[PDB]
């Protein structure tokens, strides 16, 4: 505070000019070091450097000092924390990523003065508000500010924020006007089927350029797939849809597939992970794989597809127009009886690059089939998986040999 | 199993009819003093290919000893686990010599060391050698800075043998990584992971890396932390 230039006479000039100038430089260097040293420590924890800058309300200094904070991770407990953060962030022209750990505050306009600043930053691109009490009444405030023409936030993370269906109304309003946002993570909330119904209003809207959407663990059921399916059909920008850890069972996937199979759909990654899927919907997934040439990654772990599901998926995966590159099949309740079809997949598909077979009972004799076929010019350049899957010596030896003989096979990756 | 334990162990390892292939001496309270015996094992053993000696005090004076024999073109060493050995750039010229001459060495793990940019430059002298066959180079917490990106960038397109480069928990920078994106697109053989895990970047860098993975699908994965 004392080291400033914007001061008058009347004994405010009893401090040395030469000392003030040198100390200003020393303080600036001190900030640079601690600002860049973004680690857990007892030294200034980001916000404390801001408190220091707050006292020195000199734009010429603060705007320079703030250029040492490309990534800001701070916790907010009181009103001053917000006033201090607001001041420093507003005068920061080089912050690219911000994380706000709201503590015992939020559900209020209390932080409005901070969010109104983030929306005016021309450098802030990634904002992480996960794992804090940003309940619906708080999200409303943020969504009002995210509609600012100069927002420039492209990635917004809203994980365990305690949001419910109510926030999707405001998120939709943001999606319908904010043309910069590309990634929106709404996972680990309570945005049930209704919340999605509202969210989809923005997702289907022109000028919505969202590319990545995470709806993981959002208490969804197949009822919401009717609206998500429409988004996949119409959206020009949505390529990454993660909807696992939900109750989107076979009746849900069938709905999404009805539109995802459309060859004009822009879906590239489909995160149907812990959706409780059975072989019943694998014929639907097969249809999508056969027709949608834009689908490159499919994640089915946590499901219970069994060998029947694999056979059905293979009908699609083996299709000449299938472009799937990464197929994840970890805990899919698989048995060694599916190895014949997986073995065919490994050498017949020309598009597959990765196959994350994982925590299932694929057997020793089963895996040995992969070794024999992979050696026959398989294009599986990426991981073969087989993690958490325990084998005998001979199988491990064969796999180690395979990696040596076929070095382009990135890694198999056995558990031991 | 301190240095003496190794001195005794090496009696069996150097013995005919010893067909041991994989030996793990990780966290065995070893110092450079034991490297004199391990080096002899590497020289004479017909079967030992996997030697993991990280999490020990095998500092630059230890590696130099192992390298003296590991550089021998007739050595059967394939994987060298010099991980948390407290190495500095001082021994990277020794590692370079091994990489240049020992065509059987396919995996080298140096994470936990403090090699810096000087170490990378020295390693590159060997890695860029036409007879270097190293496939996997692990460089996670090696105390690297963005100043080493020029040499890593060269490595990515000049080496014909490298497949995986696990750059990890270090300060490689945004501008640094962007150099990789530009060169990897130029027919780099790095088919395996690029790394950059635990390393945080800005939006533009992440976007470029995601784009790279889409445009160059044979590049298994970069694998960013977020």
């Amino acid at each position: 505070g004392l080291v400033n230039q914007e001061r008058t006479s009347y004994l405010e000039k009893k401090l040395s000019c030469k000392i003030s100038q040198q100390i200003r430089l020393e303080l600036l260097k001190w900030i640079e070091v601690k600002a860049k040293a973004k680690k857990l420590q007892i030294q200034p924890s980001q916000l404390e450097l801001f408190y220091c800058l707050y006292e020195m309300q000199e734009e010429d200094f603060v705007q320079r000092a703030m250029d040492y904070f490309p990534k800001i991770e701070i916790n907010l407990s009181t009103r001053m924390d917000h006033m201090v953060s607001s001041f420093c962030i507003e005068n920061c022209h080089r912050v690219e990523s911000l994380s706000l750990g709201f503590l015992h505050n939020l559900t209020s306009s209390f932080c409005r003065g901070l969010f109104s600043v983030l929306s005016t930053s021309q450098s802030l691109t990634e904002l992480d508000l996960s794992d804090n009490s940003l309940g619906d009444p708080g999200m409303r405030v943020l969504c009002e500010t995210l509609q600012h023409p100069g927002c420039n936030i492209r990635r917004l993370w809203l994980g365990r924020c305690g949001l419910s269906h109510e926030c999707c109304f405001d998120i939709s309003l943001v999606l319908s006007s904010n043309q910069k946002l590309v990634e929106l993570d709404l996972s680990d909330n309570a945005l049930g089927d209704f919340g999605i119904r509202l969210l989809c209003v923005g997702l289907k809207h022109l000028l919505c350029n969202l590319k990545k959407l995470w709806l993981v663990s959002c208490c969804l059921t197949s009822a919401c797939c009717q609206d998500l399916a429409s988004v996949l059909s119409t959206s020009h920008s949505l390529t990454r849809l993660y909807v696992g850890e939900n109750a989107l069972g076979d009746s849900g996937v069938a709905i999404l597939c009805e539109k995802a199979k459309n060859p004009q759909c822009n879906l590239q990654k489909l995160g149907l992970v812990n959706s409780g899927l059975t072989s019943v919907c694998c014929s639907a997934l097969s249809s999508v794989l056969s027709t949608n040439q834009n689908l490159t990654h499919l994640y089915l772990r946590g499901n219970t597809l069994g060998d029947k599901g694999i056979k059905l998926l293979c009908e699609g995966l083996l299709h000449p127009d299938c472009k799937l590159q990464v197929l994840e099949l970890d805990n899919c309740n698989l048995t060694s009886h599916c190895c014949w079809d997986l073995s065919t997949l490994l050498t017949s598909s020309q598009s597959l690059r990765k196959l994350s077979l994982g925590n299932n009972d694929l057997g020793d004799l089963g895996v040995m089939m992969f070794c024999e076929v992979l050696k026959q010019q398989s294009c599986l350049l990426q991981n073969l998986g087989l993690s958490e899957m325990y084998f005998n010596y001979e199988t491990k030896s064969a796999l180690e040999t395979l990696q040596e003989e076929k070095p382009e096979l990135t890694v198999v990756f056995e558990p031991s």
